[PDB]
This record gives structure tokens, sequence and C-alpha cells, in this order.
DNA sequence: GACCCTCCCCTAAGGGGAGGGTT
DNA sequence: AACCCTCCCCTTAGGGGAGGGTC
């Protein structure tokens, strides 16, 4: 049985037998020193059978080189089992997300927003929690709040990149008298002055949507994320953040403003 | 925004941005010509968010290039949906297989048979179907047929590699009235004088186990396969085959014999 | 004709490092 | 030192082909 007859026995490629013999797994019985031909015996067929049996399970080749000779190694199978469990969970996640994408595209010709999960680190922020009558008044009150803090603390250095955001501590849709908390990430701790405090905001896994446009139409964005959380079975773990990237401070065009809504979320 | 600041903005490595620029996926807004330094803008982060949102759905990079550059492309989302559902089926199958493997390797310290799900193509065999009083007597009466068919069919060449098996057409277990069919694959049709005839044996996907040793313990392997067939929810679609690799024809030691039991199954 | 060998290069999505540039 | 660049090799499980040899 030359390599061709063996490759037709196992229904495997000649390149596969070559690769195996190179890697050390399934070395043939006889390598003729005259011509280097590879001759296999039925024992190699029995060995290739279990090689293919493990390869049909998802085991990488390096795991098979450890499973075919180290007959005591059983933990490396439970490890692959946990990996496969994670993979089924992530594939179900992806499938739900794809179905939601298709539904949203069947609704409207244009996909306005696109959700993305990202891991946001913990960060040392200075914060001010207070009530606002409307959104515009809140936007107007932010800059003096920032100025007070940068003046009262010499050496206050913002974080690069500038992670400057807000949190909406309401649980229902509150149009006026919103319990809003403005925050800005700094390099390190400062001193509490006025109603402005400092705190450490924890790391989250947040589903985010970048809204490009004027602020008075941010509501749609929030609704979309809400729908995203309702459809794909995630759950809002904390108050929603809203991060400001571009705006009246960065670009004087009102239609080029960019804010990254971030729902802190966890899967259920 | 230099590549470091932007790479920290989007929270991905530098080499990823280099790669996305090389393939034309995410191009910097402004490259300094002599330095080659890459500088991005907010509307590069707006696109990296879309890239990552699509890449969390498992879309390969070229699919992302098309999804972002080619509009009305819902067919690629549909293709990826079908592929994810297929991978869900395959991963669940692997999970059941590895649960069964762990249930076995924990129950006994040696794994006697690994089970491999392989595809067997259709063949043209000569077959004799007949009642058998005793399986040991079943082995002896086969070489008479081997004499007879080569006598009556001159120039009949056996298939290479040799496929010589037995269909067990019995729907339940019995010890002295086994209704079997001995089949052996040849290349062309032939004359069907006698109870021996010629027929085409259809292609089957089948779980196979290689049994080494004498034929009196063979039922063990069969038991195992049935266990396997019931554990992973497979359905036995056809009659069980038994292919003879090594035996009295090749080897004198009754411990180096080799058969391959094949259960035609489908996943239901 | 059939069949076989080694050698080199290719995959997708970047990772790691080496050598060289500037402020 | 701090960033940044390009170039070259590397990762899986083998596929494809060229050039050259063997039954
Ligand atoms: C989804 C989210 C939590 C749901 C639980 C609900 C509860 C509180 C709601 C916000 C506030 O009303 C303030 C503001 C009102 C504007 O009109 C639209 C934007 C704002 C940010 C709202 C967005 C969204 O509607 C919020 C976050
Ligand atoms: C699982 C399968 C049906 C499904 C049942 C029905 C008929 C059964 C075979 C026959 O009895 C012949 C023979 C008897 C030996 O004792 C053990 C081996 C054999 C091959 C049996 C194996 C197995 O038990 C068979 C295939
Ligand atoms: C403290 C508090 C707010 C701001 Sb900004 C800002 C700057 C960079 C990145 C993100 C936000 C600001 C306003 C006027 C002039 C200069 C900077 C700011 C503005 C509106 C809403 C939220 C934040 C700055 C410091
Ligand atoms: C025609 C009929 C039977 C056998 Sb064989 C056999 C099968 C596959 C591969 C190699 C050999 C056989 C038996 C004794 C001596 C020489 C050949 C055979 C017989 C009984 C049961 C199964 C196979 C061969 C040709």
């Amino acid at each position: 049985s030359q390599i061709g007859l063996f490759s037709k026995i196992c229904r495997v490629t000649i390149k596969t037998l070559h690769y195996y013999n190179k890697i050390g797994l399934l070395v043939p019985a006889y390598i003729n020193p005259d011509n280097g031909y590879r001759f296999y015996t039925s024992d190699q067929l029995m060995k290739f059978h279990q090689i293919a049996s493990l390869r049909q399970l998802g085991f990488t080749i390096t795991e098979i080189v450890t499973l075919t000779q180290d007959e005591n190694s059983c933990h490396i199978i439970e490890r692959r089992r946990l990996e496969i469990q994670k993979q089924i969970r992530d594939m179900a996640d992806m499938l739900s997300r794809i179905n939601h994408y298709l539904q949203h595209k069947k609704k409207e010709r244009i996909m306005l927003y696109q959700a993305a999960l990202k891991e946001i680190p913990e960060c040392i922020v200075y914060s001010k929690r207070f009530i606002v009558p409307d959104f515009s008044s809140y936007i107007k009150l932010i800059p003096p709040i920032g100025q007070e803090v940068m003046k009262a603390n010499p050496g206050l250095t913002l974080t690069t990149p500038a992670y400057c955001f807000t949190l909406y501590h309401d649980k229902e849709y509150k149009e006026k008298n919103m319990d809003v908390e403005f925050c800005e990430a700094v390099n390190d701790f400062g001193k509490n002055e006025g109603n402005i405090i400092f705190q450490v905001i924890p790391a989250i896994t947040a589903v985010t949507v970048i809204h490009k446009g004027p602020y008075d139409s941010l509501r749609n964005a929030y609704i979309y994320l809400m729908q995203w959380v309702e459809d794909n079975g995630y759950l809002l773990t904390n108050s929603p953040r809203e991060s400001y990237i571009d705006g009246i401070w960065n670009k004087q065009d009102s239609a080029e403003w960019m804010t990254e809504i971030q729902f802190p979320v966890e899967k259920v």
C-alpha cells in the first residue's frame, strides 16, 4: 500500500498524509531509502481512524498529537468541551444579531445606527449629579461646571482620549426635571469642591451606537438601543451613558456632531 | 489624531489599523507624505464603529468591504445567516459527541473504539443474500462464492481499494436465523446467474468503528455504535454494513484481524 | 501512463519583531 | 524615550503547482 492506495483507503488527500507524516502524527510504516516512498500498513489505517475521529470533534492538530499518545490526558477534552459551549453561545448570539439586522433592513432601506459591544475600562471621573429642566439647559450648564473644576484643582489633567460623558439615572422616559449626572474622565483623584465630587466609574460591557447629527434627535438612537436590548435578550445593567466626541466645541457645523451612546449591558 | 491616539480611541491595536489601511477597508483621512504618519478624523471612527459592528456578526473582512462599499447587499447578510445556522448545527453535534466521549473515557480507562462519521460512496457490488445458521459458518461459505463468480464472470476485477462487506438486513437481534447479504465491490456489471446478483449500493454517510481482534467479540462494537446512535440523536437510515479489512486472507494471528462496522445514519 | 518525491508559496486576520526615521 | 514607518517572518490544516524522479 503506497501513499496513493492508502489515501484512497482512508478517503484522505495525499497532501494530508504528507502533512501528517511531516508533523509527526501518523508516521508511515516504511520509508524506502532509495526513493523516499511512503508505505502504509493497516495499523496506520486504525490510527488514522481515531485521528479523523478526533478531528471531527474540533480538536486542533496540536491537541491530537497530545491525545493520540498521552492516554491519560482527559482534561484537554473537558477544555474543548467548555470551548464548544462558549462557541455555541457566541454563535447563538451572532444569529440573534443577524436576524435583528435583517429585520431592521427589511423595515427601512438605510441602516441608520449600528450597535457594537465593547469593553469600557474603569476610569477616574469627576462628576456632578443634578436635576435639569431640559436638555438644552443641561448643555448650557456643562461648560461653567468644567471651568470651576479646572480652576479649583491646579494640575488637573484630562485623560487621553477625552472620555467625557453623561449618565441618565432615570428609569422611565423623563422629558423634564431629569436626574442627570455629568462626568469627565481625568488622570487621577482630585478634591471635592462644591456639589462636584470625584468617583471611580466601573468597567462595563456596553452596547454602543454612534449618533452623528444634532442633539434634539438623539431620542431615536436611544430607542434603537432599547429595541436592540429587547430583541437580543441582553439586559441594561446600569444607567445609560452618553459620550460626547464631536460637537459645538470641536466642529462649528451643527450637522457634524458625533456622540457615542453606550448602554451598559449584560447578557441574560 | 495620530495613529496612537486614534488606536486608543477605537481600542484596537496598531497593527490592526495598519492592516485595515493595507486592504483599503479603513483608510486614514490624511497621510503625511514624507513621514508616512497616519492621521485619522472623527469620520474614521464613525467608520471603524461600523466595521466592528459588522465584524461582531462574524462577517469575514472581504464581506465587510462589500457590506460597507456595496449597497442593497442583504444577500450577504442572508448568506452569513445560513452559514451561522449551519455552524450552530455542527457545533451542537460536536458538543454532543464530546459529551459522549467524556461519558465513555470517564467510565473506562481505555477507549476501545472511536467513532468516525465518514462518507461512503455508492458502489457496484455482487451480492448474495441468504439465511445463516451460525455466524462462524457464515465465514466459511463465502470463498465458494468467490470461486464461482470469478468462474462465471471472466475478467471481473475487484475494486481497488477492496470493499468487501456484509449488509445485515435484520431489523432485530437474533443468533441463529441471521438474514445477511454478502456484498463485494467490483468495477463493472456482470452476469447474475444464481442467488448471487449484481447491484448498486447507494452512497451513505455512516458512523464507523474499527474493531481489532477475533470476530466473536464483534457484537461489542455493534452495541457501542447503537449507544452512539442513540446518544447523539442520529437515526439509523439503512441496514448496518460490516467491512472486512484484515482476516484469514492476510494474516495468521487471530489478534491482528480488522473489521470496520458502519452504521448508515442521518442527523435528525 | 501512473504514480511519487521535495520544495516553494498560498490561505485570514493580524502578531511579533527588526531596522531606521523624527523630535 | 516616544511614536511612527516599512519589511519579513509567523500563526491552521493543508491546497496547488513545478521540476524531477520512480514503478
Ligand atoms: C469640562 C467639561 C466639559 C467640557 Sb466640553 C469637551 C471637550 C473635549 C471633549 C469632549 C467634551 C467644551 C465646551 C466648550 C468649550 C470647550 C470645551 C462639552 C461641551 C458640551 C457638552 C458636553 C461637553 C470640557 C471640560
Ligand atoms: C471473493 C470472495 C471472497 C473473498 Sb475474502 C477478502 C475480502 C476482502 C479483502 C481481502 C480478502 C478471502 C478469504 C480467504 C482467503 C482469501 C480471500 C472473505 C471471505 C469471507 C468473509 C469475508 C471476506 C475474496 C474474493
